[PDB]
């Protein structure tokens, strides 16, 4: 545990706009298991007014005026965003676990609920990651510690993924659900092998040849975070999985060409799956 | 300029939700000259609005509703937000350049707007960067890059710079301004030498060594994307600067303990120095 927290007489949570002093953390938070996040606050916020209505219960925001990240919380599950890329990501986890930490909620079920780019798998594909790794295929998340090299392994919650295609096999959903790797990157264009950034150095045959070694590694999808999530989580003594559906066939293009309605279609198919596992594990109270 | 791009009939600016068919790039963004940066929608909106005041001019929302990123233009400025951390500026800057190489834009300066944590300045100083460098004090941004490892040098626009202090002078801000060197980190907590993350790894000792040798090396704020800014920019034919208020002395803490106003008041003194400057260089039209 970060013994330095004691010294603190109160803790600001500078990016979600609270402090320690602001409610009561054990008696607001206390009964969380799951943490649902992703990328989008208008999304997520949805996604928390859907569970709602599944509790047979407006969801207000928790956070504060001037902050960064949302917060909402319904029976048993909080949800947050995140913004996109690592670090993003790494500020809302120090700041949740700590807040978690704090409530006394311990063995939290973190669940990303992203989009991504598919390899291999058509455009809508929910994709269950069953492992999280970078670039270089290696599940680990890389930091700079005052300086010094520092890594962390990724640790995918591999019983809730199990649990989870089990699920939608027995559901009727508009789309496969593909169990597979993902890469995490700290780009969307250059470092996914986009040749259509504003800058490129490599050819069509140096990505594919990138893209398709990662596809025979087993690697379904990609998204920027996914190294981030699965490896603090374990380090803060809880779990997590990544629940993310694809975009664009990145072995047969680069370009998002879907509507906009045609993506927020796609993107809600993670919150379906995972809406109905969090009903029948005590996300929600069934009322 | 990208070859690739060349291969599109239509290029989708997913992040921002347009196309190059959604506007006549040309005549709507031919004559920006200057893109201000920040990672917050809501306070690069009242920047904008700011200088559309100045400008004697709603400044609306020119990016999709559904769009991750905010986009307003008040004469030859650009605005727009990019979150936090690289990765999340990078997506800005790839789609920016690339709207930028449409409008037939060249050398425009690209100038962030953010908070920082401060080494042995007063908490509301505005640090002008005259370097970008990661937690090793290096002058590059790194990028892994089909799986390969890739460097690319940090350029700040020093004549920028210097003429921006030099106006700081003449000027009746209520902080003082600096110059000094800009650490980006891939994290607010942990990268930042911060005892109070969920995970703490060193001592207060560790931090306060690993800072003050910073200092000593001419540091005098912390920020999460620097590196990609002045790398990426220079790189696709512009300028880069760096105009970041600090909201805490991190040799004397890390917690940021200035109320929430107080964090407003101080975010808004880079755009109140670059506004005069805009002002000044044809920015806008008075
Ligand atoms: O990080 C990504 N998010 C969403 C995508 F569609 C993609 O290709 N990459
Ligand atoms: O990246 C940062 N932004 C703002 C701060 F106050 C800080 O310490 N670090």
């Amino acid at each position: 545990v970060n013994s330095h927290l004691s010294e603190l007489d109160e803790d600001v949570f500078h990016h979600f706009g609270f402090t320690t002093k602001s409610f009561d953390f054990k008696e607001k938070f206390g009964d969380v298991k799951f943490v649902c996040v992703c990328g989008s606050s208008g999304r997520i916020h949805n996604f928390a007014i859907s569970m709602a209505k599944l509790a047979g219960l407006p969801v207000e925001n928790i956070a504060g005026s001037h902050a960064r990240f949302v917060l909402y919380k319904v029976d048993h599950i909080l949800f947050a965003d995140h913004g996109m890329g690592i670090p993003s990501a790494l500020i809302m986890l120090h700041e949740v676990t700590k807040l978690l930490h704090y409530a006394g909620c311990k063995d939290v079920l973190f669940i990303r609920l992203g989009t991504s780019g598919g390899l291999g798998v058509k455009p809508g594909t929910i994709v269950l990651s069953d492992r999280c790794v970078n670039t270089k295929l290696e599940p680990y998340n890389e930091l700079c510690i005052l300086g010094k090299p520092v890594r962390r392994q990724t640790i995918v919650d591999l019983n809730t993924v199990n649990e989870l295609k089990k699920l939608s096999e027995n559901l009727s959903l508009e789309c496969s659900v593909v169990v597979g790797g993902t890469i995490a990157a700290n780009d969307f264009y250059e470092e996914q092998g986009r040749l259509d950034g504003s800058i490129c150095t490599f050819s069509k045959e140096e990505k594919l040849a990138f893209l398709q070694s990662a596809y025979e590694h087993g690697i379904r999808n990609m998204e920027m975070e996914g190294t981030a999530i699965t490896s603090h989580c374990y380090l803060t003594g809880h779990r997590a999985i990544l629940v993310c559906v694809t975009a664009v066939n990145r072995l047969e293009g680069d370009q998002i060409t879907i509507s906009t309605d045609e993506f927020t279609l796609f993107a809600q198919r993670p919150g379906q799956l995972v809406g109905e596992y969090l009903k029948r594990n005590n996300g929600i109270i069934v009322r």
